[PDB]
């Protein structure tokens, strides 16, 4: 699952009625385990549910799973210093 289009191919699945979509969730490192809305990260093994509308698969990230290596090298320290600063 290292690869955006090796996680894309898990979402081929992923329920119509949920409000984030495979693009954004697999960008942001999220693979579809297949199961309800249930994704996990490749690098952190961090995983995510109940999405709602509004959620940002980054934003997310960071928010839960700051210390995750593949979150730092993509949106670096200062991105994920921000999120907690109002949460
Ligand atoms: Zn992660
Ligand atoms: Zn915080």
């Amino acid at each position: 699952m290292q690869t955006h289009a090796a996680r894309m191919r898990t979402f081929m699945y992923w329920p119509s009625s949920v409000p984030v979509q495979p693009e954004q969730l697999a960008a942001a490192g999220f693979y579809y385990v297949g199961r309800n809305d249930d994704v996990k990260c490749f690098s952190c093994d961090g995983g995510l549910r109940c999405w709602e509308s509004g959620d940002d698969p980054w934003v997310e990230h960071a928010k839960w799973f700051p210390g995750c290596e593949f979150l730092i090298r993509m949106k670096g320290q200062e991105y994920i210093n921000n999120i907690h600063l109002t949460h």
